[PDB]
Protein backbone atom coordinates (compact mmCIF):
# COMPACT_ATOMS: atom_id res chain seq x y z
CA UNK A 1 0.00 0.00 0.00
CA UNK A 2 1.39 3.51 -0.78
CA UNK A 3 1.06 5.98 1.66
CA UNK A 4 -1.74 6.97 0.36
CA UNK A 5 -3.73 4.56 0.44
CA UNK A 6 -2.47 3.92 4.20
CA UNK A 7 -4.22 7.42 4.93
CA UNK A 8 -7.26 6.84 2.94
CA UNK A 9 -7.59 3.58 4.49
CA UNK A 10 -6.40 5.25 7.93
CA UNK A 11 -9.54 7.63 7.88
CA UNK A 12 -12.19 5.29 6.53
CA UNK A 13 -11.54 3.47 9.57
CA UNK A 14 -11.26 6.70 11.92
CA UNK A 15 -14.96 7.58 11.52
CA UNK A 16 -13.99 11.52 10.40
CA UNK A 17 -11.95 13.32 8.22
CA UNK A 18 -8.17 13.15 8.27
CA UNK A 19 -5.98 16.02 7.16
CA UNK A 20 -2.35 15.89 6.48
CA UNK A 21 0.23 18.12 5.01
CA UNK A 22 3.70 16.78 5.23
CA UNK A 23 6.86 19.19 4.06
CA UNK A 24 10.02 17.42 3.86
CA UNK A 25 12.75 19.90 3.42
CA UNK A 26 15.28 17.99 1.92
CA UNK A 27 13.70 18.76 -1.47
CA UNK A 28 10.39 20.03 -0.56
CA UNK A 29 8.64 17.44 -1.52
CA UNK A 30 5.03 17.07 -0.06
CA UNK A 31 2.37 14.05 1.30
CA UNK A 32 -0.50 15.95 1.29
CA UNK A 33 -4.05 14.07 2.54
CA UNK A 34 -7.19 16.87 2.15
CA UNK A 35 -4.21 19.27 2.63
CA UNK A 36 -6.32 21.94 0.93
CA UNK A 37 -9.84 21.63 3.01
CA UNK A 38 -10.36 23.94 6.35
CA UNK A 39 -10.57 22.32 9.68
CA UNK A 40 -11.04 24.23 13.01
CA UNK A 41 -7.46 25.23 14.58
CA UNK A 42 -8.75 24.84 18.29
CA UNK A 43 -5.22 25.91 20.27
CA UNK A 44 -2.81 25.48 17.37
CA UNK A 45 -3.75 28.94 16.32
CA UNK A 46 -2.05 30.11 19.98
CA UNK A 47 1.60 29.62 17.66
CA UNK A 48 0.61 32.39 15.56
CA UNK A 49 -1.01 34.81 18.31
CA UNK A 50 2.70 34.18 20.03
CA UNK A 51 4.49 34.08 16.52
CA UNK A 52 2.53 37.83 16.15
CA UNK A 53 4.32 39.04 19.00
CA UNK A 54 7.67 37.55 18.29
CA UNK A 55 7.61 39.59 15.21
CA UNK A 56 6.71 42.99 16.98
CA UNK A 57 9.85 42.35 19.14
CA UNK A 58 12.31 43.02 16.74
CA UNK A 59 11.64 46.44 16.44
CA UNK A 60 10.58 46.51 19.92
CA UNK A 61 13.52 45.64 22.40
CA UNK A 62 11.38 46.14 25.94
CA UNK A 63 8.55 43.95 24.52
CA UNK A 64 9.05 40.42 25.55
CA UNK A 65 9.80 41.25 29.26
CA UNK A 66 6.79 44.02 29.52
CA UNK A 67 4.50 43.46 32.62
CA UNK A 68 0.82 42.27 31.75
CA UNK A 69 -1.61 42.03 34.44
CA UNK A 70 -3.52 38.80 35.30
CA UNK A 71 -6.77 39.64 37.02
CA UNK A 72 -9.41 36.88 38.02
CA UNK A 73 -11.92 38.06 35.24
CA UNK A 74 -9.14 36.88 33.03
CA UNK A 75 -9.49 33.67 33.57
CA UNK A 76 -11.51 31.74 31.47
CA UNK A 77 -11.71 27.51 30.80
CA UNK A 78 -8.02 26.59 30.95
CA UNK A 79 -5.40 28.48 32.68
CA UNK A 80 -2.92 26.13 34.40
CA UNK A 81 -0.37 28.67 34.30
CA UNK A 82 -2.39 31.73 34.76
CA UNK A 83 -4.25 30.70 37.10
CA UNK A 84 -1.09 30.66 39.42
CA UNK A 85 0.06 34.22 38.53
CA UNK A 86 -3.71 36.05 39.61
CA UNK A 87 -3.09 39.45 41.28
CA UNK A 88 0.50 39.24 39.69
CA UNK A 89 2.00 39.97 36.46
CA UNK A 90 3.28 37.81 33.72
CA UNK A 91 5.96 39.00 30.99
CA UNK A 92 4.49 38.55 27.26
CA UNK A 93 7.33 36.38 27.16
CA UNK A 94 5.88 34.29 29.70
CA UNK A 95 2.75 34.30 28.25
CA UNK A 96 3.76 33.21 24.92
CA UNK A 97 5.62 30.58 26.62
CA UNK A 98 2.47 29.35 28.75
CA UNK A 99 0.20 29.83 25.53
CA UNK A 100 2.38 27.46 23.65
CA UNK A 101 3.91 24.88 26.16
CA UNK A 102 0.61 24.03 28.08
CA UNK A 103 -1.95 25.43 26.02
CA UNK A 104 -2.93 28.34 27.92
CA UNK A 105 -5.98 30.23 27.22
CA UNK A 106 -5.66 33.15 29.28
CA UNK A 107 -2.11 33.28 28.13
CA UNK A 108 -3.33 33.14 24.65
CA UNK A 109 -5.85 35.77 25.45
CA UNK A 110 -3.48 38.39 26.89
CA UNK A 111 -1.81 38.09 23.74
CA UNK A 112 -4.43 38.15 21.43
CA UNK A 113 -5.66 41.56 23.48
CA UNK A 114 -1.95 43.30 23.52
CA UNK A 115 -1.72 42.75 19.27
CA UNK A 116 -5.76 44.50 19.34
CA UNK A 117 -7.52 41.61 18.67
CA UNK A 118 -8.55 38.75 16.29
CA UNK A 119 -8.33 40.49 13.22
CA UNK A 120 -4.91 41.62 13.79
CA UNK A 121 -3.55 37.80 13.93
CA UNK A 122 -4.87 37.51 10.83
CA UNK A 123 -3.01 40.22 9.20
CA UNK A 124 0.11 39.10 10.92
CA UNK A 125 -0.60 35.83 8.85
CA UNK A 126 -1.34 37.38 5.91
CA UNK A 127 2.25 39.36 6.01
CA UNK A 128 3.54 35.94 6.25
CA UNK A 129 1.80 34.93 2.82
CA UNK A 130 -0.34 32.77 4.54
CA UNK A 131 -3.90 33.62 2.73
CA UNK A 132 -5.77 30.70 4.29
CA UNK A 133 -5.06 31.18 7.99
CA UNK A 134 -8.24 33.34 9.91
CA UNK A 135 -8.54 34.07 13.33
CA UNK A 136 -12.13 35.47 14.57
CA UNK A 137 -12.75 34.88 18.03
CA UNK A 138 -11.03 34.70 21.41
CA UNK A 139 -11.09 31.63 23.91
CA UNK A 140 -12.93 30.11 24.39
CA UNK A 141 -15.35 30.51 21.67
CA UNK A 142 -12.71 30.00 19.29
CA UNK A 143 -13.10 26.01 19.71
CA UNK A 144 -16.58 25.46 18.70
CA UNK A 145 -15.38 24.04 15.33
CA UNK A 146 -18.66 23.83 14.00
CA UNK A 147 -18.44 21.64 10.42
CA UNK A 148 -18.66 23.86 7.42
CA UNK A 149 -18.00 26.99 9.76
CA UNK A 150 -15.04 29.26 8.24
CA UNK A 151 -14.13 31.10 11.62
CA UNK A 152 -10.86 30.24 12.86
CA UNK A 153 -9.80 27.81 10.31
CA UNK A 154 -6.91 26.93 8.16
CA UNK A 155 -5.82 24.52 5.96
CA UNK A 156 -3.34 21.93 6.52
CA UNK A 157 -1.25 22.70 4.13
CA UNK A 158 -1.01 26.31 4.98
CA UNK A 159 -0.42 25.92 8.55
CA UNK A 160 2.16 23.20 7.39
CA UNK A 161 4.14 26.40 4.80
CA UNK A 162 3.36 28.96 7.80
CA UNK A 163 4.92 26.72 10.31
CA UNK A 164 7.69 25.70 8.09
CA UNK A 165 8.64 29.53 7.36
CA UNK A 166 8.25 30.79 11.15
CA UNK A 167 10.40 27.56 12.63
CA UNK A 168 12.87 26.82 9.65
CA UNK A 169 12.17 30.11 7.16
CA UNK A 170 12.14 33.60 6.61
CA UNK A 171 9.74 34.49 8.74
CA UNK A 172 11.01 35.76 11.76
CA UNK A 173 14.49 37.23 12.46
CA UNK A 174 16.82 34.83 14.10
CA UNK A 175 16.45 35.18 17.81
CA UNK A 176 12.79 35.18 17.28
CA UNK A 177 12.57 32.07 15.71
CA UNK A 178 15.09 30.22 17.99
CA UNK A 179 12.76 31.43 20.35
CA UNK A 180 9.56 29.67 18.72
CA UNK A 181 11.63 26.42 18.39
CA UNK A 182 12.59 26.37 21.87
CA UNK A 183 9.06 27.04 23.00
CA UNK A 184 7.78 24.50 20.77
CA UNK A 185 10.13 22.12 21.71
CA UNK A 186 9.10 22.37 25.50
CA UNK A 187 5.88 21.53 24.67
CA UNK A 188 4.30 19.43 27.74
CA UNK A 189 0.81 18.68 25.76
CA UNK A 190 1.88 16.34 22.61
CA UNK A 191 3.07 13.02 23.95
CA UNK A 192 0.49 10.99 22.49
CA UNK A 193 -0.24 12.86 19.40
CA UNK A 194 2.58 13.14 16.59
CA UNK A 195 5.38 12.77 19.34
CA UNK A 196 3.70 9.26 19.86
CA UNK A 197 3.54 7.90 15.98
CA UNK A 198 7.38 8.93 15.85
CA UNK A 199 10.85 7.23 16.71
CA UNK A 200 11.53 7.99 20.33
CA UNK A 201 14.66 9.91 19.83
CA UNK A 202 13.57 12.16 17.31
CA UNK A 203 13.92 15.75 18.34
CA UNK A 204 10.20 17.42 18.02
CA UNK A 205 8.48 20.81 18.72
CA UNK A 206 4.98 21.07 18.12
CA UNK A 207 1.40 22.58 19.64
CA UNK A 208 -1.53 20.53 19.75
CA UNK A 209 -4.92 21.52 19.70
CA UNK A 210 -8.43 19.76 21.01
CA UNK A 211 -11.62 21.13 20.99
CA UNK A 212 -15.43 20.81 19.73
CA UNK A 213 -16.46 17.56 17.29
CA UNK A 214 -13.68 15.36 18.14
CA UNK A 215 -11.31 17.85 16.57
CA UNK A 216 -8.23 16.83 17.34
CA UNK A 217 -5.03 18.92 15.60
CA UNK A 218 -1.01 18.81 15.83
CA UNK A 219 1.61 20.81 13.84
CA UNK A 220 5.09 19.75 14.39
CA UNK A 221 8.55 20.28 13.65
CA UNK A 222 10.28 17.14 13.58
CA UNK A 223 14.01 16.70 13.24
CA UNK A 224 15.25 12.85 12.49
CA UNK A 225 19.00 12.13 13.67
CA UNK A 226 20.53 11.84 10.19
CA UNK A 227 18.17 13.82 7.85
CA UNK A 228 16.53 17.15 7.31
CA UNK A 229 13.76 18.40 9.22
CA UNK A 230 10.04 17.38 8.69
CA UNK A 231 6.96 19.59 8.86
CA UNK A 232 3.92 18.10 10.00
CA UNK A 233 0.16 18.89 10.40
CA UNK A 234 -2.37 16.33 11.20
CA UNK A 235 -5.94 17.84 11.68
CA UNK A 236 -8.72 15.70 12.44
CA UNK A 237 -12.25 16.50 12.92
CA UNK A 238 -15.74 14.82 13.38
CA UNK A 239 -19.38 15.06 12.57
CA UNK A 240 -20.82 14.59 16.19
CA UNK A 241 -20.80 17.72 18.86
CA UNK A 242 -19.50 15.54 21.72
CA UNK A 243 -17.37 13.14 19.96
CA UNK A 244 -14.45 11.86 22.00
CA UNK A 245 -10.52 13.18 20.26
CA UNK A 246 -8.61 10.43 18.77
CA UNK A 247 -4.70 11.57 19.62
CA UNK A 248 -4.68 7.80 18.61
CA UNK A 249 -5.22 9.03 14.97
CA UNK A 250 -2.67 11.70 14.65
CA UNK A 251 0.48 9.44 16.04
CA UNK A 252 -0.92 6.31 13.60
CA UNK A 253 -1.00 9.42 10.80
CA UNK A 254 2.26 10.73 11.87
CA UNK A 255 3.66 6.80 11.56
CA UNK A 256 2.50 6.86 8.44
CA UNK A 257 3.91 9.43 6.52
CA UNK A 258 7.48 9.85 8.36
CA UNK A 259 7.93 5.89 7.46
CA UNK A 260 11.72 5.94 6.08
CA UNK A 261 12.72 9.03 6.93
Amino acid sequence: NSVQQQLEALEKSSGGRLGVALINTADNSQILYRADERFAMCSTSKVMAAAAVLKQSESDKHLLNQRVEIKKSDLVNYNPIAEKHVNGTMTLAELGAAALQYSDNTAMNKLIAHLGGPDKVTAFARSLGDETFRLDRTEPTLNTAIPGDPRDTTTPLAMAQTLKNLTLGKALAETQRAQLVTWLKGNTTGSASIRAGLPKSWVVGDKTGSCDYGTTNDIAVIWPENHAPLVLVTYFTQPEQKAERRRDILAAAAKIVTHGF
